[PDB]
């Protein structure tokens, strides 16, 4: 795929140190970023809370209306305060084509926020079983068909919304939704610190996942792992 057809969309209500860390990594690798929400009031829930972020989906829904018909375009959505990018657009798109997915979500060890949904997920052996909405990549048309279904409160949970759609077998089959079970593109660090090591790559520090033997592009220092991102770059 042509990197000119990839857009990275993120949300930031302020230019925090985390957002600037994200943005520097994106610019170093020559990604094109679209940032939603700068200077707006965050309504996604008190940052202490372990659920929320629906405002992100509402803003993404509005932006995706521009791309509803762009069959050529690939969009990666990521959190920005606790994410860094560690490889090139060419590497990312090669791995995306290899996934065979039209919308690939990051995966994690914990079924959150509704533990009772865990039984509805396919069992996948040693891979990461559950959906995490801090990063996903897919065709713009497919993403629009997902986010246009958002009709909830700004402090409702984004992850629960995407989870319930992913868990609908008919929809998952029709739209070709998938999870990145072996952290080939997305590395969620919460629940996987025992799996990762630092690796020098052209005088940059990135992550190798030694459990799956992968070199993820997107590193998400979610939950209490946020400070681990300061070793990368
Ligand atoms: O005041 C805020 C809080 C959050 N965010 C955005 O919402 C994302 C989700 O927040 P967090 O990473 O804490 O969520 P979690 O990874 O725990 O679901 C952040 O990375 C930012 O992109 C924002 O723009 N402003
Ligand atoms: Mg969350
Ligand atoms: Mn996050």
């Amino acid at each position: 795929v042509n990197p000119e057809k990839l857009l990275v969309i993120t949300v930031a209500t302020a230019e925090t140190e985390g957002y600037l860390r994200f943005l520097r990594s994106a610019e170093f690798f020559n990604y094109t970023v679209r940032t939603l929400g700068l200077g707006e009031e965050w309504r996604g829930g008190d940052v202490a809370r372990t659920v929320g972020g629906g405002q992100k989906v509402r803003w993404l829904k509005k932006e995706m209306e521009k791309y509803a018909d762009r069959e050529d375009m690939i969009i990666m959505f990521v959190d920005s305060y606790d994410v860094i990018l560690a490889g090139s657009p060419t590497e990312l798109l090669k791995k995306f084509v290899q996934s065979g997915s039209r919308l690939l979500f990051s995966a994690e060890s914990f079924c959150w926020p509704e533990w009772g949904l865990a039984e509805q997920y396919p069992e996948v052996g040693t891979g990461k079983r559950f959906l995490n909405s801090g990063g996903f990549i897919g065709f713009a048309t497919t993403i629009h068909q997902i986010v246009r279904q958002w009709k909830y409160k700004d402090d409702d949970d984004d992850q629960l919304f995407y989870t319930r759609l992913y868990l609908d077998p008919g929809l998952r089959e029709k739209l070709s939704l998938n999870l990145d079970h072996k952290s080939r593109i997305f590395q969620n660090l919460n629940g996987a610190l025992d799996e990762v090591v630092l690796k020098f790559d052209r005088n940059r520090v990135r992550i190798r996942n030694v459990a799956y033997d992968t070199l993820p592009i997107v590193v998400h220092g979610n939950g209490p792992t946020k400070l681990q991102l300061n070793y990368l770059g």
